């Protein structure tokens, strides 16, 4: 309708090693994200599929604490090999009144340092949907803490998905 906003909701430099990260973040989440992230994650259950591959769904509910409940996600592209991810949000109430249609792409990259992780967002905006960096701030924030927390928790675990 009114264009496309695209952004980068995170984009993080990490001494972990991008392999370990991607499995973290995009493959494995539905396990480590309830158990390591739980004040941000309440659940995360398959609604298609029983693995994550392209096709599968995942509903992601958040805790009561939320401002929203939650959002169903489509995988439609997986480059393990370069760990990419890319998925579109078919569903869900974490919607601002401005979004139409939402799609992510995760990415990890080798680094010397260690890896360095990029969450982009592609917003595709309604009839004259005015955005301001206020929408995102709380994406940007939560998604840096929940990050802080699963870097921690592969620190302390280094044969986890090693
Ligand atoms: C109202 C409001 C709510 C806060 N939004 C979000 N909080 C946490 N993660 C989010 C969010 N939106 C998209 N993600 C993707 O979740 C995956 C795991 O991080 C990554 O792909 C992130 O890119 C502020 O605008």
């Amino acid at each position: 309708s009114m264009g496309v906003f695209t952004c980068t909701l995170a984009d993080i430099t990490s001494p972990v090693a991008p392999a370990r990260l991607f499995q973290a973040f995009t493959i494995d989440n539905h396990n480590l994200m309830p158990k390591v992230v739980p004040q941000f994650v309440k659940s995360i259950d398959f609604v298609q599929g029983d693995s994550t591959a392209v096709g599968c769904v995942k509903q992601i509910n958040f805790p009561a604490d939320a401002p929203f409940t939650y959002v169903k996600n489509r995988v439609d592209e997986i480059d393990a090999s370069k760990y990419y991810l890319k998925y579109t949000c078919i569903e869900g109430d974490a919607f601002p009144d401005t979004v139409e249609y939402a799609v992510y792409e995760d990415t990890f990259e080798q680094t010397e340092t260690g890896s360095r992780c990029k969450m982009v967002a592609h917003y595709h905006l309604k009839g004259d949907s005015v955005m301001k960096e206020e929408d995102v701030a709380p994406a940007k924030e939560g998604i840096q803490k929940m990050f802080k927390a699963v870097e921690e928790h592969l620190i302390a675990n280094p044969q986890l998905y090693a």
